[PDB]
């Protein structure tokens, strides 16, 4: 018999969607190619709860980041998911950069982020004794979250509403059925075929390629699949700052974020590296260029202190010389396929936006 | 513009093409994402020089395997590339399988493979004392090759004719210029954009995805990109057979090949496992089902003797329930794009066919 809804991918976004579908009374099967939940791009990010500052007005990134932030802070408090509203400084390290702050704060305001504080460098140093900057914007609503815990929590909720998750179960090929619904061929060690009424393609890095593997999805609707890797490095011995530090959006060349984990340890990154294949191997040498970038706002960074961290890969749907694409949530109104939502290019701030992306997917599926 | 011919991929097929274009007088640049040559599917295969036996009549696999074999044996002998014409038995392990051998031999003959010997089980045992079968076909032209040495030889040839190879240089995005030629965005330590007159996409597992990242290549022309992994297990010590041993194609369930390397060690596999992502991790549990399959023809396979080997992934352009697609060699006559050849689905016997694939690529380019 048909399963009602199949969600492909058990990342944070796939799980938020499964959770929403199951809460709506639908039978849900989540198929994940990996051996567990949240091993993918949901385990290789900064884990920052973003405020919604610099996304373009009315973009999905802007709307879903701000809505998602509110839903997520409430969810974390309600469910006891570890998180901290520790705040962030966007720091200007030259007079030219300091001049950029006013417009950045106005963009945030227009997105519904109305708590930014514009302060001078001396004020910023009062807040953060180790910090060297010309001026800053304080973003008090920016936080951090344990994304693994968040994933498990979404999973728990969905299961409580009858969802079933099946691991090491890769979707290989599918077809839109003439009569409606989908027929799906799964691979791995135990290949099998299942059919369903609703299909959610939340496959992340692989969503566009996977859509191309489903007969009946228009090929002109599917974006190209690019990969933009990011590497993080860690700092042993407890952090020099109590808030996240971000250079200005338009900072020239490499902008190194200083972020914090829940245990209080600082990490640096991610950088940007366009690559041809899905390769998570950490190149420790990529830290070399971090030093001068970080020392612009934290000159006390010691030599050799940037220890190997980890990598992630962003799902890109536009190329290295194009302006960044918005999130793509493609439902029947754009591709013409009843019962299908493809999600493409859910890079940052996808974790922050996750519960809002779930809302929007259901809205579009309708 | 910058560059006459650019070849994407330094696997055995990309190198054969680069060698042919350079020999034809073209300035050639080969761009490879990895650090050296042949680190892709060209490093994870059986290394068998196939005879041309079972491929569909008039297919590219049939024609290029047979032509390729003759060119390859000549090349190896002329240049000193290590190889062995060891021969192969196709073995029937039941009365029903034995009844299939005549039609297999007829197919081979139609493909231009005229040297198969149809013999009984006793005769087969005289050749291979450890074999248990009802009947067999001997394929004396089947062999094995040192594929790394082969690729180094191809590279040397191309370089002798002016070719340049650049590594850690992934092609990220590109576009077809309306006036002809291509503009290509490369990553790596120093990202750069280059233009060229001729573009050969020999990107293997990623060829279809890469084609989709080149604006101007008709999207309907580009097949889906599937991945079909295969696992191998090795046998420590003395090999039981002096020829390769293949069960008949229509063998029920898993057919396990027994092949030999140039050092005389036996290995078993590969199996078939359709997967979602490029993961080469060997799962030792996959050997469990090999035992019964191998024992159909080598019942003396000892308990526990299947040691972890390695895996490879086949580039597929048709799905698990479709007939195996032919090699894809997609020039201007098919997609309309001047100076472009895309190679897709170059799985086995692509190593054997490599020099013939290069011939066909140049023919189709022109
Ligand atoms: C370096 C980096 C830093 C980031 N930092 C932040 C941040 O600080 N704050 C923030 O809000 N966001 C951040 N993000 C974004 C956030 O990490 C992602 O938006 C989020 O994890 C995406 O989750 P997802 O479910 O869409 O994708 P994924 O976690 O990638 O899940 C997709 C799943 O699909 C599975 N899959 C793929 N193909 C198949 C198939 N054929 N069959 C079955 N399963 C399949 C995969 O195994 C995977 O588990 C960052 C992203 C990156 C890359
Ligand atoms: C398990 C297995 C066993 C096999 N056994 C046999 C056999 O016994 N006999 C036989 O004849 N054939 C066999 N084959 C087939 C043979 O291995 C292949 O046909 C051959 O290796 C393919 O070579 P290639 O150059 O097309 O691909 P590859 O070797 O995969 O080369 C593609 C190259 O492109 C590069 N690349 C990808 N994307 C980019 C990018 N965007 N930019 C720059 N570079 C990029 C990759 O890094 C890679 O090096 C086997 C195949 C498999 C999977």
């Amino acid at each position: 018999t048909d399963i009602d809804c199949i969600v492909i991918g058990a990342g944070v976004v796939g799980l938020a969607i499964a959770r929403a579908l199951a809460a709506g009374g639908h039978e849900v099967l989540v198929a994940e190619a990996a051996e567990g939940i949240g091993t993918g791009t949901s385990s290789r990010n900064s884990e920052v709860i973003h405020a919604g500052i610099y996304y373009p007005a009315d973009s999905l990134k802007a709307r879903l980041c701000v809505r998602g932030k509110h839903l997520l802070y409430e969810y974390c408090a309600a469910r006891g998911v570890p998180h901290q509203r520790l705040g962030k400084l966007i720091v200007a390290t030259s007079d030219a950069e300091a001049s950029q702050l006013d417009s950045i704060a106005r963009r945030a305001g227009a997105n519904g982020v109305d708590d930014l504080q514009h302060i001078d460098g001396a004020a910023a140093r009062r807040l953060e004794p180790a910090l060297h900057c010309t001026a800053a914007l304080v973003s008090p609503s920016t936080g951090i979250v344990d994304s693994h815990a968040l994933m498990l929590a979404y999973q728990g909720d969905a299961e409580s509403d009858g969802a079933q998750l099946v691991f090491h179960t890769p979707l290989i090929a599918g077809r839109v059925r003439p009569e409606g619904g989908f027929e799906l061929d799964f691979g791995g060690a135990e290949p099998m075929t299942l059919s369903c009424r609703v299909l959610i393609n939340a496959a992340g890095l692989h969503a566009p390629g996977l859509a191309r593997r489903i007969e009946g999805i228009p090929r002109d609707s599917i974006p190209p699949e690019y990969l933009c890797k990011g590497s993080y490095f860690t700092l042993a011995g407890r952090a020099p700052f109590s808030r996240l530090i971000y250079p200005v959006p338009q900072h020239a060349g490499l902008g190194v974020h200083l972020t914090l984990d829940l245990g209080g340890q600082a990490k640096f990154g991610p950088d940007t590296e366009w690559i041809a294949t899905e390769d998570y191997t950490l190149d420790p040498r990529r830290a070399d260029v971090f030093y001068a970038a970080v020392r612009s706002y934290w000159p006390a960074l010691p030599d050799g202190a940037l220890a190997p961290g980890y990598t992630g890969i962003r799902p890109k749907i536009s190329g290295p010389h194009e302006p960044a694409a918005d999130f793509a949530i493609a439902g029947p109104a754009s591709h013409g396929v009843a019962g299908l939502v493809n999600l493409y290019g859910i890079e940052s701030p996808g974790l922050t936006a996750s519960l809002a992306i779930a809302e929007e997917t259901l809205a579009r599926l309708a």
